[PDB]
């Protein structure tokens, strides 16, 4: 009832990317630079098809330094997961939502079994409870 | 001796991303949210390996906007092209230079033969002209 951490994302499809600067409604904790991935499985959901059970989507996030008008990527500060599983994850919409504190397996962030995330995410239920649209 | 429109770049392994803001040195041409993305020969060459012929890294332009405390990506400004070819490229470093405006391959910017280009990364010859590094 675990979600997986997603071994290898960084060689993932680059959806896109957004800064969270400090006064945004999300900046605890998702402020600094972030950057969201696709495997293949979830490229067939944003592409406009059903999102197929295995699909999982990565929320990247880094600290950044302003420094002279650029901002900076600095360390990672965490990654968000959701990892879609129609019966496993029933319970929250059928994606699976888990955070892994600096990127790190072993630093699982989700204390309700992701009824938080869900909670906000649900809003986006015609696009399947993801905000991301592709881009070119 | 023209650098080829790199087809298929967005598929590419993701590099790094920066924010140049005005008041920054770079503002213009390069001012706002840039990606650099890297094909198979251009990872064996960041990745502490040489380039070999054929390697291309993009530099990938977007226009942002201040949205209540998030700078959300806007349109495409452009993509920066640089393509290994130590014979072909001998001019300017072993790496052909050229623009394409809004990322278009019929919106050639390069004039001079990349000189302009050469000019400035000339300062990272000791990384083979890249500014960019490989992280997490
Ligand atoms: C200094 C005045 C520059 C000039 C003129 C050009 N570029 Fe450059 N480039 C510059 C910097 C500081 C960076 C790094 C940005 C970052 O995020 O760290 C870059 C990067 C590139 C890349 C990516 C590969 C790399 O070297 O990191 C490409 C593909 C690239 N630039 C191409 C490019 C072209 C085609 C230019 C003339 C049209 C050009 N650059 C000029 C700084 C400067
Ligand atoms: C209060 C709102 C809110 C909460 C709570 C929230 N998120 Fe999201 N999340 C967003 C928004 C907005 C985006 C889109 C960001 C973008 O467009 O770049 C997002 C995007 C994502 C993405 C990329 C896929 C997509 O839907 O665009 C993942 C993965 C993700 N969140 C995981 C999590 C996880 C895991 C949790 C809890 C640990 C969580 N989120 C909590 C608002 C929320
Ligand atoms: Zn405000
Ligand atoms: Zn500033």
């Amino acid at each position: 009832t675990k979600v997986k951490y997603p071994d290898g994302f960084r060689s993932w499809y680059h959806v896109k990317s957004m800064v969270i600067q400090p006064g945004h409604p999300l900046e605890n904790p998702f402020g600094g630079i972030h950057h969201v991935y696709a495997n293949a499985e979830a490229i067939q959901g944003l592409r406009g098809g059903n999102y197929p059970d295995g699909a999982v989507l990565v929320f990247d996030l880094f600290d950044y330094q302003e420094d002279n008008h650029a901002l900076v990527e600095g360390k990672r500060k965490l990654i968000g997961v959701m990892e879609r599983d129609a019966k496993r994850f029933s319970a929250t919409g059928g994606w699976g939502y888990e955070g892994f504190g600096e990127g790190k397996p072993d630093k699982r962030l989700v204390t309700d079994g992701g009824q938080g995330c869900f909670g906000c995410h649900a809003a986006q239920k015609e696009s399947q409870y993801v905000f991301s649209r592709l881009r070119d």
